[PDB]
């Protein structure tokens, strides 16, 4: 397949197979990544067997510069022009990673607004491959299924090129692309050999995850900005702007199941689908199957559902709150010390992990009290911690991929 | 200077000093490039001395792929076809032509790299990407410094100044809005207008700003023209052509093109010669209107309607004749600089629906050279009759041929740098 490229140029695909994990190194972590935040619940927390290799259980520490990497100690580039907050958002949007990484079978995958996708070794941190099949930003986390990694191209604002690009997981070569007129900033969803994505022109597509050819097309209208498609129980759920509805569609034929009302990816667990939006911030849970509104209570946080508890942030209030999944009452509220509340929390072995600002926080899920805080630098806008074994894997808005031992925080 | 980068990453500065020309090869072509299309007249045509090297007088032929280079035979990536031509032009390939100075060809591309290539052989001297934004103009080469302007029509914007030899980053001046337009160099100073409505004088050595003037509106593709101590540039959304003082940046005069589309006036760079400043704009189903101003006072000299049937064409002034394209009508016209009299109109022979005719013609040794569509044309400046046509491929949006001796230098919207012998055309 042909894309605009100089095979000898700086945008060429670079492969270093010697650094790929091998043997028991290649079994570490999940064998697939099907969603933004790896699962419909938006909790990426992966335990390892008792006999797992020592490096992940004890934890590893490595720091990987991405193409436009900026020092974590430095303030936002472009300080005296845009302003501190505007430059933090701007560098996040056009330089660094918007979302977190994808850790599968001993390899950490990230795609950056610097227009490259990376596959890095989860143990050492050395590059397996790097690729730039498209000249546009990549605002999501790579989906790793079988031997194929799936990338989504799109920009914040007929602006460059948009769609899904699918490359070989091993060497990074380009398998196929499916171009769309509207934004694919949203992470697609994978289920049963099919990819599901919504554009900014109001169209949702099923796509064959192998051949790359289109399966079905359904026009819902509106714009999908940051809300990544969620595939749950044979149906796909996604939100649209300019006509603010949450849709449920049939994965096979693309028919519309139901619509519901009230930038954020909806979380689904235990037959419940949670979303929050702005007008303040209102969170609402739906019955996944029939679309009936389960509860409603009084921009926006990305929810996580674990053990029938929703943990979601309030960017206006700069807080994270824990809601009971079915009843929707808020158990506790934790105030961030003085853009907090963008990232989804990670609940692992009885603790909460939150990447916000330049820090990673650990919070007690029972009382909502901060236990520890660990300084890193850079910025975490929407990046969420990915915890596998005793090691935390992160991306940063200054274009970094890192590994930190879980003990260190 | 520190910008967001991985020093070993794919955006690092790559230097191949072995490919730099030396001896008499380092004198070939002009010793400075101060403007889009090299001069306020937008005619880049350089004759060579009789003792000039044999390769430049007879011409060389080579083709250089840029990072996103796409085969010239292939159709536009992402095929509507014409909109994909515009889209790839804007986000992948070169928007403007190259800058040939002292035996080296300089280009900046929307692939976010700047290149220094050997004018003789075609092998890369250096490549650099100090900023993660598009480069929509041609590099300004003055002394030992190359000047880049970064901005996107949709990041970080401004002038980035690189070492001419190895490509290292000397300094940058950041602007609030996009600077897609090529700046202008005059008297140790760079002059640029951004998409936030601001025009700046900037010290071309230290990089510190001299003056800042809030003009309002948006400068999209209209490159600053520095003529007789004054800078001239067009702004959209507030559709005026401005004349500013290079020293203090105060506004001398403002001017208007009647019926100009709100967004149609700010894409074209004004040409200046012999006390006259020429600009054209599209009407807000499409027409194109050209108007000439008195450089000093802004008084309206003459106005003409170029035709009907998108974008405006970039004018050239040579020997008191304006040659300008009309992409709406796919025509080029010749007007007398002072009187506005229409000498001839030439219709583009083949049908390229993209709006052929936006780029500025080049007049060299009694002939017109026009890169439009997939072809470069040779046209009689007297009769406006097509003489020759030469197929290349790709697309030429805003790029104009840079001719040095017997060699034509080109960039293409498929992200290519090429050299063709003038004899071949």
């Amino acid at each position: 397949v042909a894309v605009p490229m100089d095979s000898t140029g700086p945008y060429r695909t670079v492969s270093h197979p010697e650094n790929a994990p091998s043997g028991v190194d290649a079994g570490v972590g999940p064998s697939e990544w099907t969603h933004a935040y790896a699962n419909p619940a938006h909790n990426a927390a992966f335990p390892v067997p008792d006999d797992a290799p020592e490096w992940i259980r004890n934890g590893v520490s490595w720091l990987f510069p991405e193409a436009r990497a900026w020092p974590l100690a430095n303030p936002p580039f472009g300080s005296k022009t845009y302003g501190a907050a505007e430059a933090s958002v701007t560098q996040t949007q056009f330089y660094g990673n918007a979302l977190g990484p994808s850790v599968v079978d001993g390899v950490v995958y990230a795609e950056s607004d610097d227009m490259f996708a990376y596959a890095v070794n989860a143990k050492t941190g050395k590059l397996i491959w790097r690729a730039s099949p498209v000249g546009n930003n990549l605002m999501g986390n790579p989906l790793v299924i079988g031997n194929t990694v799936y990338l989504s191209a799109g920009s914040v604002a007929n602006v460059s090129f948009n769609g899904i690009y699918a490359l070989n997981r091993s060497n990074g070569k380009l398998l196929w692309y499916f171009a769309t007129p509207g934004e694919t900033m949203a992470t697609p969803a994978y289920d049963n050999n099919t990819l599901f994505i919504a554009d900014g022109a109001g169209n949702a597509f099923g796509i064959n995850a192998t051949t790359g050819k289109q399966v079905w097309k359904t026009h819902v209208g509106g714009m999908d900005n940051m809300s990544s498609v969620t595939a749950y129980r044979h149906n796909i759920y996604f939100a649209m702007a300019i006509k603010p509805y949450l849709y449920c569609l049939n994965e096979s034929n693309g028919h519309i199941v139901w619509k519901g009302t009230i930038n954020v990816s909806p979380a689904a667990a235990d037959g419940v689908v949670v979303l929050d939006a702005t007008t303040s911030n209102v969170i609402r849970a739906f019955d996944a199957k029939t679309g009936a509104v389960l509860w409603t209570r009084n921009k926006g946080g990305v929810p996580m559902i674990h053990n029938n508890i929703v943990y979601v942030g309030n960017p206006v209030a700069s807080t994270y709150q824990a809601y009971e999944l079915k009843t929707g009452k808020l158990l506790w509220t934790w105030h961030v010390p003085t853009g907090a509340g963008r990232s989804a929390p990670t609940y692992y072995k009885g603790l909460l992990y939150i990447t916000t600002g330049q820090y990673i926080f650990v919070v007690n899920p029972a009382t909502g009290k901060e236990l520890h805080q660990h300084h890193i630098g850079g910025q975490f806008g929407i990046e969420s911690p990915v915890i596998v074994g005793g090691t935390v894997y992160l991306t940063n808005s200054w274009d970094w991929i890192m590994a930190i031992p879980l003990k260190t925080i």
